[PDB]
C-alpha cells in the first residue's frame, strides 16, 4: 500500500486497457482518425483525475450490470444509469448520468482518449504489468 496518485491512474491504465482488449482485438494502435490531446490539456491535473475517476466509476458499474445480467433477478437488477446521490455533487451526477448516457462506440473512444492520454503522459505505463486470466 501507498499514496500515489499515479498509482491510482495505474489501476485506471490497466483496467481501460482490458476494457478495450475485451471489446477490441487492438489491431489498430490509433483507432480514432482524428487526435486532440490538446483539448485534455485544457483542464487541470484535479480535473483529469475526476474525469479519469468518472470513468473508471462508469467502468466497474457497467461491469456490474454486466455480471448482473443474465441469470440475475429483476429485484436486484441494477440501473442503466448511475442515480444521484447527495453525496456527490448534482453536476458530478449529471455527469455521471450523460457518461452512462453515452452509448458504447462513443464512450469507448472516450476511453481510448483517456488510456491514450495516460500512455502518453506516463511513458512508464507502458511497462507496468497485466495479470493473467485462469479458471
Amino acid at each position: 500500500m501507498g499514496e500515489n496518485q499515479e498509482l491510482v491512474l495505474s489501476d485506471h491504465y490497466i483496467s481501460l486497457k482490458r476494457y478495450l482488449s475485451a471489446t477490441s482485438r487492438d489491431g489498430n494502435p490509433k483507432p480514432p482518425p482524428n487526435k486532440a490531446r490538446d483539448k485534455l490539456q485544457r483542464l487541470t491535473e484535479v480535473q483529469f483525475l475526476e474525469l479519469s475517476t468518472d470513468v473508471y466509476d462508469e467502468l466497474k458499474r457497467r461491469e456490474q450490470v454486466a455480471r448482473r445480467g443474465p441469470n440475475a433477478p429483476p429485484e436486484t437488477a441494477p440501473p442503466d444509469f448511475l442515480l444521484p446521490q447527495d453525496n456527490f455533487h448534482p453536476k458530478r451526477n449529471q455527469a455521471r448520468q450523460k457518461l452512462s448516457s453515452l452509448g458504447p462506440p462513443r464512450f469507448r473512444d472516450l476511453a481510448t482518449d483517456v488510456f491514450c492520454e495516460l500512455e502518453r503522459r506516463y511513458p512508464n505505463f507502458a511497462n507496468l504489468e497485466m495479470p493473467l486470466n485462469a479458471s
